[PDB]
């Protein structure tokens, strides 16, 4: 399977700029370019992609989204003096020209179909393109907003045209909207364009209405066009995060794509003079790791605007620290979006209800500047620990390794058994809680490891042993996420843990610390588990903010615990220790699988049980009052 992430960049790319006045456009300088390079250098994270050269697309390659007439208006500005440049530039909107840009121009698209090439033949898992200029703006017979040719518009349709594909998502987070996208692909549903950007009601260019949360689509594309427009400045990680939650990831998952094209602008970044927004370059970190799970991982991030050189170097450095599957950082202070943001993501899920199996039940009555620098990330020496039943060999990937209980520890297991389990001389399960704390320690007290997977017998004393050994170390908070009916001995009264519990029996819960998810038996348990999962569980888990995840799976219908595993990830800085009950090759090779960061296969295209929205809708109804990153509508005022 495809190893590694390509990093396509040209320093010939910052060989074009601005030669007259405009206050337009002087904010899109070569610097750009430089800074988020040297940005990667710095932190050693080019040192470790795939540096795969940049071409040039040939002429039949523009015309895939661009006319004649136009390629031969932009192919002859090379020839161009000052002046003449001017008066082109003139002709379209916030844009110039430049006697280099349409040798540029070429590279920047050349350069993502070197990116594309590079992730569908399987060279590459994954990878980003520094590119200049631009694109998203750019139009089939105009230049705009600082875009000649659509970069991401040619690497969809040289996609489909090359490798045969049914389905591709393009997510363009820069804070414009990409116009020229929206039109390239309106009737198409091949192409399912997502796009959030400053609108302020239209007054922020490029003040299109159909920039707004109604333009779903034309003809056979009805529904695969979103738009959520942002109406006020400020948008928080909160605001960001509600989107994929609540619109994006629910909808990205459904259409189940065979490649992810990330339309990669920075300035939706805090300190950005255009975007004015206020998310912290750490949040692109999981934007691109919540995406990662989708179409095998296969992932074409290109760059497209970042106006802040500072705040630019360190969001290409998160996002680039995620492709490579760097632990994601911790994000604290989550809670509610705004109501502006709550508004849009409210009207965007009724407009698309008519489309989309997530939203379908809006529809009927019955069912309704400075910031601080960010912490260093570095790759485990070990990532992923695995202890298998005594005896069992297993095949292991190359960055996972068995658990040697040592003496210190060994005493650890003989005080806790004197103390809380007096009775208990099984040396099998104090077999396993020696595994359970040495793994702990590693994952914890140690840079060396970053989670880990105890197969165990009795789940009790290793639940508390693996609770209460990470609540005293200290961990502030713990997440457990419980697949199996029963209770645990895990207490939810204080605000430290909070537990996750997918059971058979409908059960109720008044704790608010509690998620409790009964979904019902049948064909329809993926789709339901998906929806809980996106829109319960990892809002909830995030606003949370948990040092450890613990999961647990009872011996006694898991065809997505690795898309959960590799979500729930983004928690914790990846810290997550999973506790199989009794042996199961395949559960446990799945699970060591994806916490190692392996790529996971795709679900398929399906429709949920009403009765299971039902469920899931009272338990956000109960829960969204506590944790508001649960709420995707605007609460009544009072
Ligand atoms: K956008
Ligand atoms: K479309
Ligand atoms: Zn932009």
């Amino acid at each position: 399977a495809a190893s590694g992430s390509a990093l396509i960049f040209d320093e010939e790319m910052s060989r074009y700029k601005l030669l007259w006045t405009d206050p337009e456009c002087e904010i899109e300088v070569p610097e750009r370019l430089t800074v988020s390079y040297e940005a990667l250098r710095t932190h050693g994270l080019a040192q470790r992609c795939k540096a795969v050269p940049v071409r040039q697309a040939t002429e039949q390659e523009i015309l895939l989204a661009h006319s004649e007439e136009y390629l031969e208006a932009v192919k002859q500005t090379p020839g161009m003096n000052v002046e003449e440049l001017m008066a082109f530039s003139k002709k379209y909107n916030a844009v110039y020209f430049h006697q280099n840009i349409y040798h540029c121009a070429k590279l920047a698209a050349g350069a993502t179909l070197q990116l594309v090439d590079s992730v569908m033949k399987r060279e590459v898992r994954n990878g980003m393109a520094l590119v200049r200029p631009p694109g998203h703006h750019s139009q089939r017979s105009a230049a705009n907003g600082f875009c000649v040719f659509n970069n991401v518009a040619f690497a969809a349709l040289y996609a489909k045209k090359n490798y045969n594909l049914n389905r591709i998502l393009i997510v363009d987070w820069d804070v414009h909207h990409g116009q020229g996208i929206q039109y390239c692909f309106e009737e198409d549903p091949s192409v399912l364009y997502f796009s959030w950007h400053r609108y302020e009601h239209q007054s922020f260019w490029p003040n299109l209405p159909e920039s707004d949360y109604s333009s779903v689509g034309k003809g056979k594309g009805s529904g695969f066009n979103i738009n959520l427009p942002w109406n006020k400045v400020g948008m928080t990680n909160s605001d960001y995060l509600a989107a994929f939650f609540h619109v994006l990831l629910p909808v990205a998952y459904e259409f189940d794509p065979e490649l992810v094209i990330v339309s990669a602008g920075f300035d939706s970044a805090i300190g950005d003079p255009e975007g004015e927004m206020c998310a912290l370059p750490e949040i692109f970190a999981h934007l691109t790791h919540l995406l990662m799970p989708l179409a095998a991982g296969k992932m074409c991030v290109v760059l497209e605007g970042g106006y802040n050189l500072t705040s630019l170097g360190q969001s290409v450095c998160q996002t680039v620290h995620s492709l490579l599957g760097d632990p994601t950082p911790r994000i604290s202070g989550l809670g509610t979006a705004c109501d502006s943001a709550l508004e849009s993501i409210q009207n965007v899920r009724n407009v698309q209800s008519s489309y989309w199996s997530s939203f379908k039940h809006l529809a009927q009555s019955e069912t309704n500047d400075v910031w601080p620098e960010p912490l260093k990330r570095m790759p485990a020496s070990v990532r992923t620990v695995v202890v298998p039943p005594p005896g069992v060999e297993l095949t292991l990937p190359k960055n996972c390794q068995h658990s040697d209980i040592s003496e210190s520890t060994a005493k650890e297991v003989q005080r806790i058994r004197d103390k809380h389990f007096h009775d208990l001389t099984d040396q099998n399960i104090l077999r396993s809680l020696g595994n359970i704390i040495s793994v702990l320690d590693r994952m914890m007290r140690s840079d060396e490891v970053c989670n880990g997977c105890v197969v165990v017998s009795d789940l009790s004393v290793s639940v508390q042993c693996a609770l209460q050994h990470a609540l005293t170390e200290p961990a502030e908070r713990v997440l457990v996420v419980y697949v199996g009916d029963g209770e645990l001995p895990v207490k939810t009264n204080d605000g430290k843990v909070f537990l996750v519990q997918i059971c058979t029996k409908e059960t109720e819960d008044k704790c608010v610390n509690r998620l409790t998810l009964c979904l019902r038996e049948g064909e329809s348990l993926t789709a339901g588990f998906m929806q809980a999962l996106l829109g319960l569980i990892l809002p909830v888990a995030y606003e949370f903010n948990p040092a450890l995840v613990l999961g647990i799976v009872e011996e006694t219908l898991m065809r997505v615990w690795g898309h959960m595993t590799c979500l729930i990830q983004g928690l914790a800085r990846g810290r997550m220790l999973t506790l199989l009950q009794g042996y199961d090759k395949d559960l446990l090779e799945l699970t060591v699988s994806a916490l190692s960061g392996a790529s996971i296969s795709p679900l398929g295209p399906r429709a949920p049980k009403p009765e299971d929205v039902e469920m899931m809708e009272k338990q956000r109804q109960r829960l969204q009052e506590r944790w508001g990153l649960l709420r995707c509508t605007v609460s009544e005022s009072w």
